[PDB]
């Protein structure tokens, strides 16, 4: 039920569009709230979970926009664009990539997409 991890986190409020792609990068597994990104997008986002210097540099684009990367570690990637922002988190096998809207305050949307993340490892995914 991948498709329901993602319309929960939207049915939160706190996020309003995330996607599940395979660690690759390579597959969408479940989408909510229509969020895109371009290969290359993606391909510097997985990248970034091992090496953030890109990422520092350049920033996290996703859909065009730039997003200044903020926090970064093995397992997650913040960024942030004015009021609004982009959790990137990585499981055993997926990647989570979740915006929030300038309404909601960074703290509760990491918060929300990291108790997936939680739910996920604890599985194996």
């Amino acid at each position: 039920s991948w498709q329901a991890y993602t319309d929960n986190l939207i049915g939160t409020g706190k996020v309003d569009k995330a996607v599940i792609y395979s660690r690759a990068g390579d597959a969408v597994w479940a989408t909510s709230g229509g969020l895109s990104l371009q290969p290359n997008e993606i391909g510097e986002i997985v990248q970034g979970f091992d090496n953030p210097a890109g990422l520092q540099s350049n920033g996290l684009h996703i859909q065009g926009q730039k997003f200044m990367l903020l926090r970064a570690d093995d397992r997650s990637i913040y960024g942030r664009h004015d009021a609004e922002g982009v959790v990137c988190v990585r499981t055993k096998q997926t990647v989570i990539i979740a915006h929030y809207p300038p309404t909601v305050q960074a703290g509760e949307a990491t918060k929300i997409v990291e108790q997936l993340a939680d739910y996920l490892i604890g599985v194996q995914y």
